[PDB]
């Protein structure tokens, strides 16, 4: 995936948007743009609204102003996105016809958007029912432990907070089981107990509102007496079957910054494809996502796993506003990865060929995710602005059918 | 102009929950949407959760917070936060986190040309009269409204209004200063995230 990032950062055309005017600057030193046309497209939440093509005629180190025709003023809600791509119409010795050599995306105008579930309480769980949908929250764990559509269970593993990732080579550095490197991210995480932290239930309560049921939970993650993380959640299940999850996390200032702040569950279903409105199509992370474009992407599940020979956290897509998998839809503003391999398996397997697809599908939905680094892979390389150091984090999801 | 989208109340087991949603609009465009929850529990504490959406295409707002005019005028302001002096997100390195206690007058900086002033950042507790606010916020507290400051050319023309204006911000824009004839607020101090969340607890 990184290659695409390189391609984007090294591209020979730079773009600047001013109103509806695109300034295309050539970083070629010698050649005129004699085999380039600029395709542009305006889209609303992934739906195209207008497009066009303009031949590039820009001298080396020169500028070309391209005036866009009046773009649409869709009175519907959502964010307009302008995407430009430079296409080489004719083949070269090194490229086929239609080769994409450069691209850029900007946000245009945004228009902001302007039966009651029955609760049954037992000593062991809260059960919420609405039509053929059923949610089961375990009161001893404090987590959404099962979901039914009709009679079919949807979860193999409860929906739980996740603050760790299968370490990247950049997280490990030169640290080895025999020769620990204490400044490596993985060693700091392990020493702080991030991978061994035991969730402790502080609160689990249910309450029926006028048109919804509200489940409020609070957990503390602890290691050797120290509280690393506190998660306080609210689950609001309303008369439309939509489960709105609000998550507020506190992170101890003195514990190493966590790799991620999100949720994970093992979904019982395995679907052939993953659809999402977000950055894609390829794997992208907070400090490697410039090359990714915001759009409606639809890929086979296999393409959501990057087969790094040394397994690690992989396949994240950021800036995601909608995720569709099977009958499930998640909405919000999150990063996600979706695969057949748990973070645990990735972490404890040395070679990709030794991975075995687990039952169902592991979904990691993150409100926040740490950078991956890469300035070097033998010292901490994640820049401060990509570390999860804020101490308090908030994210909201909506899970529905 | 604030437009009410939602205002609903609901009694929980041990608290009352008021949920509201407002849209700020100008000439047909929605600039901001605020969605709040007020949870008043059996201890008298009012927990306020605020989630704000800001249109990507509107200029980044100077602040995202709350304001009210308190009826009381107290002699002193106590706070656990950055101080003792005025500090802003791009000017707070010199401020120290501590328990500070100053006369109310010292919470107003008398710039000859009136403007936003007196902000204290990184504040976890604020005590004024019988009121206590808790969370992680920036605040200023004075006898002068933002409107009066904006519409008055000289400090000597300011008149203390009835009571005390409290501005509690979850977020506040930088002040700049590289120059004062062009935009100087660096990107990392502009409120550009599009979505903001902050929580307060107001009690006696």
């Amino acid at each position: 995936p990184a290659l695409t990032e390189a391609k984007h950062q090294q591209q020979f055309f730079q773009f600047r948007l001013s109103g509806q005017t695109i300034e295309v600057t050539s970083e070629y030193l010698f050649r005129h743009s004699d085999n380039e046309l600029l395709h542009w497209m305006v889209a609303l939440d992934g739906k195209p609204l207008a497009s066009g093509e303009v031949p590039l005629d820009v001298a080396p180190q020169g500028k070309q102003l391209i005036e866009l025709p009046e773009l649409p003023q869709p009175e519907s809600a959502g964010q307009l996105w302008l995407t430009v791509r430079v296409v080489q119409p004719n083949a070269t010795a090194w490229s086929e016809a239609g080769h994409i050599s450069a691209w850029q995306q900007w946000r245009l105008a945004e228009n902001l958007s302007v039966a009651i579930p029955h609760l049954t309480t037992s000593e062991m769980d809260f059960c919420i029912e609405l039509g053929n949908k059923r949610w089961q929250f375990n009161r001893q764990s404090g987590f959404l432990s099962q979901m039914w559509i009709g009679d079919k269970k949807q979860l193999l593993t409860p929906l739980r907070d996740q603050f760790t990732r299968a370490p990247l080579d950049n997280d490990i550095g030169v640290s080895e089981a025999t020769r620990i490197d204490p400044n490596a991210w993985v060693e700091r995480w392990k020493a702080a107990g991030h991978y061994q932290a035991e969730a402790a239930l502080l609160q689990c309560t249910a309450d029926t509102l006028a048109d919804a049921v509200l489940i409020t939970t609070a957990h503390a993650w602890q290691h050797q007496g120290k509280t690393l993380f506190i998660s306080r959640k609210t689950y609001r299940i309303d008369g439309s079957g939509q489960m709105a999850i609000t998550v507020d996390v506190v992170v101890a200032s003195d514990t190493p910054h966590p790799a991620r702040i999100g949720l994970n569950c093992q979904l019982a279903q395995v679907a052939e494809r993953v659809n999402w409105l977000g950055l894609g199509p390829q794997e992208n992370y907070p400090d490697r996502l410039t090359a990714a474009c915001f759009d409606r992407w639809d890929l086979p599940l296999s393409d959501m796993y990057t087969p790094y020979v040394f397994p690690s956290e992989n396949g994240l897509r950021c800036g995601t506003r909608e995720l569709n998998y099977g009958p499930h839809q998640w909405r919000g503003d999150f990063q996600f990865n979706i695969s057949r391999y748990s973070q645990q398996q990735l972490m404890e397997t040395s070679h990709r060929h030794l991975l075995h697809a687990e039952e169902g599908t592991w979904l990691n939905i993150d409100g926040f995710h740490m950078g991956i680094g890469g300035d070097d892979s033998w010292s901490p390389s994640v820049s401060a602005e990509f570390q999860l150091s804020a101490g308090r984090y908030h994210y909201q999801l909506v899970w529905c059918q």
